Parts: structure tokens; C-alpha cells; sequence
């Protein structure tokens, strides 16, 4: 069900002062020798800021592609830091539309404000390497990410080692890699790194923060090192903290507080990221852990312990000291940190997000829809920040009968795809409340069918599913909206305490649940920014509200179509006048396939209550997964 115009820019981003080069193709599908007509709107949220147009007589079955200059928006046309559609229609001589596409136009100054961040990695089918000989499909995929407006990329697993992850050698073994023994060829990172720069898009370099490989010889004294406090997991009291598997030591860890490992570490990357051309590290560590230093080992006095999550705001706060140029982020797993890191000097927030860990409801798992939409606005409330999320998706797990441990692992024996629909919302759950769910990769994975994959362990090479073509097309679909609505979705947008509600026709009231824990129900709540609302509106019909849909396709995640809803949202304190005036202006938008982020106007009675304060009764005329209503205010 896609078009083929082939709609593509020059760029993934543009900065204001720069121009956007679009080239489009014209298809003459009709038996008659005509005049076709490539019509390209070019939209601010509602407002139609330009139309562009160009007309080419074209035989039967002939096509045209524009050319460089022939559609274009000049430099300094665009506001700053904002989003904008380019809503396209194809229309014959008769103004019959033959095909429509739209795409969105990302103008921002950096990644930081509206991050849309991607990963890269390598290719199970060789060993996990990444390998020269995969390039093309590699820029197959990023061709694909460019014009999805992607502006950042984690390169995953493209390390040596900890403490020298990109030296100036041709090729390297990656082995702590015991598993598939992955190389690396370093002209093809070298060569990723320059596709991704073409599209204004930046690199970030993935390794840990505190870590050495234990078959390494010490890369500091002993005097450096961090000690367990209490006998666990990595190892006795009084002894280096230690990841092991199988009684075999893996990685030791540095003290955050050493300065000679702040000053080595940095370093480090610093000629490992010029090495490979990257724009900075995206930060991990082995997980938190109550720790002593050298000169405290012995101790067994709690008060002389510390926890290592206590001193990652300090040790990020040195490397974005000493690393002045670069972008930094570490992963703070579950979320469980942000009060502490809140003042720290990262550039974007990332978090790696499990259904096990504590909700930021409270005292619940984060299992729900609703779970991300709490701990996306956590991190807005605390740092200002839109929350990057690492939410992998269905996760097939096997035993060693390969007896399936859950329903996505029984999709895999029966090489079914990934649930379309339960990416979807996913990615739809997190957008909605102003977050942004990495999910894509380039991963030359034959598994993700000439499209790009989607990410389903933290291993982010894996690809045990099949993405379908459907998936591909509605990804894209939605990476537009995400980037086309920006300004709606996570800039300067905050929680609204009035409370919308949903309705059937015929007497239904389908929002049930606001917090979205709950499924079966049209998850509804608004949003308040400058001059706007916005109430989302998220179909759970007959669907539960898990995200990550480990079940497979053993649960249905393809909710109930809905059509001709009603939605009410309150004005209290707002003037008759002013109500009138809003009604006019009431619109929705949806990256589903009906309006592929195209904007409509709502038909809206404005009604009032027992104590005449206005309330919106706004018309909806469909939801498939994800509507999205914008009320100019």
C-alpha cells in the first residue's frame, strides 16, 4: 500500500539557513498521454506555508524524477528547532489524486532538542562482524534512515575493547565476543560514520564507562580499582568488583572517583571517537553496585561504601569537562536514577526500559503503555529533557530443547514476523507523551527484508523475526509524524489536568483508564503548550496495555477500528467567545493510513455545563492506533 513517488531529501535534517533539496517522482499510471501534476504542501502544523508544483507531460506508463532545483524550499524559509510536512498529491489532468505520500522536514540546530536516534551494528549472518562487503546493504538502510529524518545513530558493539575501543588498525577481533567471535573492519565503521555525516546526522560511539577486560593486562594500579562491599554478584567483599560468567572473569571496574581513570578513560575515547570521525559516546556500565574504594577495601563500616549510581553524576559531569566537543549519554537502565542525575552534563537522556523494572507510578513492574508515558514525563519534569527509550520489542526466548519460553519465540519456529502492530504502539505509547522509542537499526540483517530492522534484545544484532513490508511502510509513516509534530508532542508541552473523554456514537464511553495501565479502552489524555492542546488518543479496543508484547501474535495486538467517536475536553474558565473561536480551529492528524500524518479539520459543538463553562464536543471521524488532536488555543 505505498506510493511511488519516492519522495527524498538531500538531507536527514537541515539547519534553518540551509535549503532543502526534495526530488519526486511523476507517474503517468493512466493508458493516456497527459499532463501529470506533483502538488507539495508544505505545512507548519495547520498552516499552509507554501505550495510547491511542477507539471510534465508524460506518455502512458511514463514517469518523471525531478531534478536538482526543480523542488526546493530556499534557505531561510523555515523557522528554527521546528518540524514541518510536505503533504503530497499526484493528480492527473482531470485532477484525478493517482497517488499520494507525505513527508516531514526536520530544521533544527542539533539532535539534542528533538532526538530521533537509530542504531547500527552488526550482521548475524557473519558472526555479528561488520564487514565491508556489507556496506551496501548498510547504506541501503541508512538510506532508508535519512529519509526518515533521522538525526543520530549508536553504533553498537563497534569496540575493540574497553580501554582501546577504535584503534588505527585495519582489523580487529572483538574477543570478549565469545559467543560468534565478531570482527571489525575499520573502514567500514570509517565508511558508516561518513554516510551518516552526508545526512546531517551524528555518530555515537557505544562502549562502557568504568570497565577493563579481564584477560588484558591493567590499564592503572590497583590503587585505581573499585571493591565490592558486600560478598554478591560481582564478587566477595574486599575483592574487585568483577563481572563473571560461568565462574570466568569478564570485566573488572574502575573507580568513578579515580582521577587517573578519569583522565585515562577519556583520553581513550577521545582518540578512539577521532579515530572513527564520531560525534560523541553513548555511555553503559555493568549495572549498580555498593562499592569501596582501594584505601577502604578492608572496611566493613557501611558509611565508608558508596554506590557507584551515587557518583555517575560527578564522573559524567569530568568527562563532558574534558570531552568539551563531544556528545555525551549514559544509559541508566530502568530509569531508576533519575533524581540523581538529573543536574548531570549529559546532552540526551537515554534509558533502557524493562518490563521488570519499577514503574515511575510506583509500585508496579513497567509493564504498560502507560509505565512509559510515566517515566517519559519523569525525566521531562526533572531535567526538561525528551527521554530517548530502549524498549526492545517480543524478545523470543528459547531453551536449549528450543521449546519456546514464550509466544514470540513460537512465532519464531513458525519464521513469522514481528507483530506490527505491537511496535506500533509502542513506539506510538512513548512519542505521545514526548519521548522518542530507538527502535530502528541498520544491522544488514537478511531477516529485515531490504527494510530496516527493528530492535528486540540488547543485542541489538539479533534479529530472530521477519519485519514486514508493513511494518517497514507504517515505520516510515510514523518516523514523519514523530518528526513532522515535534513541536506538538515535546516542545514545551507538559501533562494537562483537564481531563478529555471518549465516546462511541452509540452510547460508550471508550477512556476507561487515563494512566493507560489498563487496556480495552481508548487511552485518552491531553497535553498544554504555548498557545495549544493536544489530546491523545491510543486504541487499546480489545487489546491489553502490555508494550512489549512478548506473547507474539498468541495476543492480538491489532485494536478495534473505531469510527465516528466523539471527544469531549472541558474550558473551564475560558469565555464563550474565546470557546467559539477554539471550535474553529479544533484539528487531528494520525500517522496511521488513512492521513499519513496529513491534517484535517474537526467538526466541534462547543457545549456547556451545569454552571455554563464551556466544554469542546469535538467529532473523530476514525482511530486505527494513534490519533492525535491539536486544539489552537
Amino acid at each position: 500500500n505505498g506510493n511511488m513517488i519516492n519522495l527524498t531529501t538531500d538531507k536527514a535534517v537541515y539547519q534553518a539557513g540551509e535549503a532543502v533539496h526534495l526530488n519526486l517522482t511523476l507517474n503517468n499510471t493512466t493508458s493516456l498521454a497527459q499532463n501529470i501534476t506533483a502538488t507539495a504542501e508544505v505545512y507548519s502544523l495547520e498552516n499552509k506555508l507554501k505550495t510547491l508544483q511542477y507539471t510534465k507531460y508524460l506518455l502512458p506508463n511514463e514517469s518523471y524524477t525531478t531534478q536538482k532545483g526543480e523542488f526546493v524550499i530556499p534557505a531561510n524559509s523555515l523557522a528554527n528547532n521546528r518540524g514541518y510536512l510536505l503533504k503530497v498529491n499526484i493528480s492527473d489532468s482531470q485532477n484525478n489524486i493517482l497517488e499520494q505520500g507525505n513527508r516531514a522536514i526536520a530544521v533544527e540546530d542539533d539532535w539534542r532538542t528533538f532526538p530521533r536516534y537509530a542504531a547500527i551494528g552488526g550482521s548475524q549472518k557473519d558472526n555479528n562482524s561488520v564487514l565491508t562487503k556489507n556496506l551496501p546493504d548498510y547504506y541501503r538502510e541508512l538510506e532508508q534512515m535519512k529519509n526518515m529524518n533521522i538525526n543520530s545513530y549508536f553504533f553498537y558493539d563497534v569496540y575493540k575493547s574497553a580501554t582501546n575501543p577504535f584503534p588505527n588498525v585495519p582489523k580487529f577481533d572483538q574477543s570478549w565476543n565469545w559467543w560468534s567471535h565478531s570482527q571489525v573492519e575499520t573502514d567500514a565503521v570509517k565508511a558508516l560514520v561518513n554516510r551518516v555525516h552526508q545526512t546531517g546526522a551524528v555518530a555515537m560511539l557505544y562502549n562502557m564507562i568504568l570497565a577493563q577486560n579481564a584477560n588484558e593486562t591493567a590499564v592503572l594500579p590497583d590503587t585505581e580499582y573499585i571493591y565490592n562491599y558486600e560478598t554478591g554478584g560481582y564478587g566477595q567483599n574486599g575483592q574487585v568488583m568483577t563481572y563473571s560468567i560461568d565462574d570466568k572473569p569478564l570485566q573488572y571496574y574502575y573507580n568513578p572517583l579515580s582521577k587517573s581513570w578519569q583522565n585515562y578513560i577519556s583520553n581513550a575515547m577521545a582518540q578512539a571517537m577521532k579515530n572513527g570521525g564520531f560525534d560523541g559516546w553513548q555511555g553503559d556500565t555493568i549495572g549498580d553496585n555498593r562499592v569501596l574504594s582501594h584505601n577502604q577495601k578492608d572496611s566493613r563500616d557501611i558509611a565508608h561504601s558508596f554506590m557507584l549510581s551515587d557518583v555517575y553524576a560527578e564522573f559524567l559531569n569530568k568527562m563532558k569537562e574534558k570531552l568539551p566537543q563531544y556528545y555525551l549519554t549514559l544509559n541508566d537502565v530502568n530509569g531508576e536514577n533519575i533524581s540523581k542525575l538529573a543536574n548531570s552534563k549529559q546532552d540526551v537522556i537515554y534509558n533502557e526500559l524493562w518490563p521488570f523494572g519499577t514503574s515511575a507510578l510506583g509500585n508496579r513492574p513497567q509493564e504498560s503503555y502507560g509505565d512509559l508515558k510515566a517515566r517519559v514525563d519523569q525525566v521531562r519534569q526533572a531535567t526538561g529533557k525528551s527521554l530517548i527509550v530502549g524498549a526492545y520489542m517480543e524478545e523470543p526466548k528459547f531453551d536449549d530443547n528450543r521449546i519456546p519460553l514464550n509466544g514470540a519465540a513460537r512465532d519464531v519456529l513458525a519464521s513469522a514476523t514481528y507483530q506490527t502492530d505491537a511496535v506500533l504502539l509502542t513506539t506510538a505509547a512513548i512519542a505521545a507523551a514526548g519521548g522518542y522509542h530507538m527502535s530502528l537499526a541498520a544491522l544488514a540483517n537478511p531477516n529485515d527484508g531490504g527494510g530496516v530492522g527493528v530492535l528486540e534484545t540488547a543485542y541489538y544484532p539479533t534479529q530472530s523475526l521477519k519485519v514486514s513490508k508493513e511494518l517497514n511502510r507504517k515505520n516510515y509513516h510514523y518516523q514523519q509524524f514523530i518528526t513532522a509534530y515535534e513541536n506538538l508532542l515535546r516542545d514545551k508541552v507538559e501533562n494537562d489536568s483537564a481531563e478529555p473523554q471518549t465516546f462511541t456514537a452509540n452510547g460508550r464511553q471508550l477512556s476507561q483508564d487515563a494512566l493507560g495501565i489498563n487496556g480495552d479502552q481508548v487511552w485518552t489524555y491531553a497535553k498544554k503548550g504555548n498557545d495549544f492542546r493536544t489530546i491523545q488518543l491510543l486504541n487499546l479496543m480489545g487489546i491489553t496495555s502490555d508494550w512489549k508484547n512478548e506473547d507474539g501474535y498468541e495476543n492480538n495486538k491489532t485494536p478495534d477500528e473505531q469510527t465516528n467517536l466523539l471527544v469531549t475536553y472541558p474550558l473551564t474558565g475560558v469565555s464563550m467567545a474565546e470557546a467559539d473561536r477554539i471550535a474553529k480551529q479544533v484539528y487531528l492528524t494520525s500517522p496511521d493510513d488513512w492521513l499519513q500524518s496529513s491534517m484535517i479539520s474537526l467538526a466541534t459543538q462547543v457545549k456547556t455545563n451545569e454552571n455554563g463553562d464551556p466544554v469542546l464536543y469535538i467529532q473523530v471521524p476514525r482511530l486505527t492506533l494513534w490519533d492525535m488532536i491539536y486544539i489552537l488555543e
